[PDB]
C-alpha cells in the first residue's frame, strides 16, 4: 500500500541543497516554470532528473582537478573533471541531465573544496579552501564530465589529486549574482540544449498552486535571505524509492494533521511525478504547528476538488 | 509489525557521525578503546539513543548566537556561541541527554563553516550575511554544549559579529597531527572537565569469542596536514531513520542479517544485527570489506546471542 513516512516539518531535509527544512510554502504569482532536476521522484518510486539518494550528494561533486585555468574574471579559477560520486567514470551518454547530484539551479554556489593526495610516514598531503562554482558560467560544463571552480586561495590547489566538493550555501544573490532557483544550468554549457530532463510541474487544477517544501540557505556575504524551494523532501525521495508502491490513481490525496489535536490543519493533493498541490489564494509560508506531518488518505481522481486551506 | 532493513548499497549509505557517503565495511579487532559513540545510536525497536537525531544535516551542527570575542593563549580569533536545539528552540540543559542532539561525539578539531543571517534588516529590508572557515576543538574546556555554550575559531580576524544568529555547517577536521587530539572513540565532555557526561548511550562490543564489531567507515577531508582520517558508524543514517520509522519490536536479542550479492545471488558473509543498534562478525581480519558495490544486508531471522556466525 501507498504510504508516506511519519516525519514532522523538523524532521525533514531539503532535495535540492544540503538544509533542513524550514518552513512550507506557496507562491501562486510564480511567473517561472518550475522545472527543478532534484528531489524528483514518482510515487511509485523512480527517480528522475539528476536525483539520487544521498543527502551528502546533493549539489556536490567528486573528481580530480587538471589543472589552474587563467581568465579575465577576478580570482582564481580551476578545472576538474567530474565523475559519478561512487567514483565511477560518468558516461556523457547515459539518459541523464548530468552526473547525479548536480546542482539544478543558476547561482554562485559557496562551499569547500578538499584534496587527498594519492601518493603517500605514507601518509598523504591534505588541502582544503574556500570554493565558489558558478553554475551559470560557460565553463560549467558537468555533462560534458568537468567544471570549474575558483578560489579566494591563489596557489594551494593540486592538479590531478582526488577532489571533493562540499556545498555550503551561495556566495551572493546581488544583482550581479545570477541567482535564480528555478533557472536550470545550461549542463552542457553555454548556449546548449538540456537533456533528458524531468518534466515541468504545474497546477491544473482552478484555484491550486504549487506546494513547497522551503529552506533558507546560507550566504558567503552581502545583503539577501535567500530560499530554495523543493518539491518534496529528501526523505519522501528515499521512501518513495524504497516502497515503490503501485500508483492506484494519478493524484493522491493527503491530509497536513496536527498530532496533539488530531485535527486536519488542511489537505492536499500529491500528484504521480511527485509534487504537492493545495486550493490557497495567498503567497507565503504556511504558519502550521511543529509537529504536524503529511498523511496519506486514498486515490482520487484528477477532479477531485480540494478543501480550501 | 516484522523487522526490515532499507534496501540500500553502501553507495546509497551515508555516515551518522559525521555527513559523510559510507566508503566501506570495516572491522579493527584489535581496537583497545572502548566504543560509546553517541551519534548513530538507535535500537532495533527505533529508540533513539545518545545525542542522535533523524536530520542528515543535523549531524556534528550547531545553531545559535555568537555572544562575544574572547580569549585564548592559543593562536587564531575565538569566539564564544551559544548553542539552542536544532529547530530553534532553546537547549533545555534538564533533558535526559548528553547534549543536544546532533552534538559531535569525538574528540578532535572539527573544520567547517560558520554562517551569519542578521536579524536586523538594512532599508531594501534585507539582512547582511558573512560566512567563514572556523574549527571546533571539541576536546577544549570551553567547550560546553550540555551547558548551552561553545567556543570556535576562526582564520579570520574581524568579520564574526556579535549577537546575530549563527549557523556551523561542518566539512572536516583541521589536523589529525600529533597534538590535534584526535580520536573518534574519545567522547567530549560535553559539560566540561569537571563534570560527567549524562543519559549515555551504552558501550559496545561483542560478547563472543572470535566476533568484532563491523562498522559503516567513511573518510573525513582534512583542512590541511598529513592523513587519511575515518569516522566509523556503528550504523548509516537511512539505517537510523527506518528504524525509528518501522518502530518493529525486536523478537529476540539478535537479529541475524546477511550479506548479498543480488546479481550472483550470493551470501557473502553473515553479521549479527545486535538489539541495542550495531554489528558484529566472525573475522579475525582487520581492514576494509571487499564486496561488490551492489550488495547489501539482508535481514534472514531472529537469533540468540549463542549462535555461532559463519566465518568471513
Ligand atoms: C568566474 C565566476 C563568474 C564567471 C562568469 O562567466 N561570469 C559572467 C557571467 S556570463 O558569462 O556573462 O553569463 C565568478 C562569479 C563569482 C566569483 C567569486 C565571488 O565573487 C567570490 C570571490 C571574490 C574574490 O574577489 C575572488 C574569488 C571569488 C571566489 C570569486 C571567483 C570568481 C567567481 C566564481
Ligand atoms: C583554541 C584551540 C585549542 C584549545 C585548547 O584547549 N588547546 C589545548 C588543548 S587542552 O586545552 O589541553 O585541551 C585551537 C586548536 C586548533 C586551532 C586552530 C587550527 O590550528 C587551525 C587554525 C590555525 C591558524 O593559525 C589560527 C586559526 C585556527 C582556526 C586555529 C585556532 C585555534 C584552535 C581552534
Amino acid at each position: 500500500p501507498f504510504t508516506l513516512p511519519i516525519l514532522t516539518l523538523g524532521e525533514l531535509t531539503n532535495s535540492r541543497f544540503p538544509l533542513p527544512i524550514d518552513v512550507l510554502y506557496t507562491n501562486p504569482n510564480e511567473s517561472a516554470i518550475v522545472q527543478c532536476q532534484n528531489g524528483r521522484c514518482t510515487l511509485d518510486g523512480e527517480l528522475q532528473g539528476t536525483t539520487q539518494l544521498l543527502p551528502t550528494g546533493i549539489c556536490a561533486f567528486r573528481g580530480k582537478v587538471t589543472q589552474q585555468v587563467q581568465d579575465e574574471h577576478r580570482g582564481t579559477h580551476w578545472n576538474m573533471t567530474v565523475t559519478n560520486l561512487n567514483g565511477t567514470p560518468f558516461d556523457p551518454t547515459e539518459d541523464v541531465p548530468a552526473p547525479l547530484g548536480t546542482p539544478d539551479f543558476s547561482g554562485q554556489i559557496y562551499g569547500v573544496i578538499s584534496q587527498r593526495n594519492t601518493n603517500t610516514g605514507n601518509l598523504p598531503a591534505n588541502r582544503a579552501h574556500e570554493a565558489v562554482i558558478a553554475t551559470y558560467s560557460p565553463k560549467f560544463t558537468p555533462k560534458l564530465g568537468n567544471i570549474q571552480f575558483s578560489t579566494w586561495e591563489t596557489q594551494d590547489v593540486s592538479s590531478g589529486q582526488p577532489t571533493k566538493f562540499t556545498p555550503v550555501g551561495l556566495a551572493s544573490v546581488d544583482a550581479n549574482s545570477h541567482f535564480d532557483q528555478w533557472t536550470l544550468p545550461s549542463y552542457s554549457g553555454a548556449l546548449t540544449l538540456n537533456m533528458n530532463l524531468a518534466p515541468s510541474v504545474a497546477p491544473v487544477f482552478p484555484g491550486e498552486c504549487l506546494l513547497f517544501f522551503r529552506s533558507f540557505i546560507p550566504l558567503k556575504g552581502g545583503y539577501g535571505n535567500p530560499a530554495i524551494d523543493c518539491l518534496m523532501p529528501q526523505e519522501w525521495v528515499q521512501h518513495l524509492y524504497q516502497e515503490s508502491a503501485p500508483s492506484l490513481s494519478d493524484v493522491a490525496l493527503v491530509r497536513y494533521v496536527n498530532p496533539e489535536t488530531g485535527r486536519t490543519l488542511f489537505e492536499a493533493k500529491l500528484h504521480r511525478n511527485g509534487f504537492l498541490t493545495v486550493a490557497r489564494n495567498s503567497a507565503g509560508p504556511v504558519v502550521a504547528p511543529t509537529n504536524g506531518y503529511f498523511r496519506f488518505d486514498s486515490w482520487v481522481n484528477q477532479f477531485y476538488t480540494l478543501a480550501p486551506m
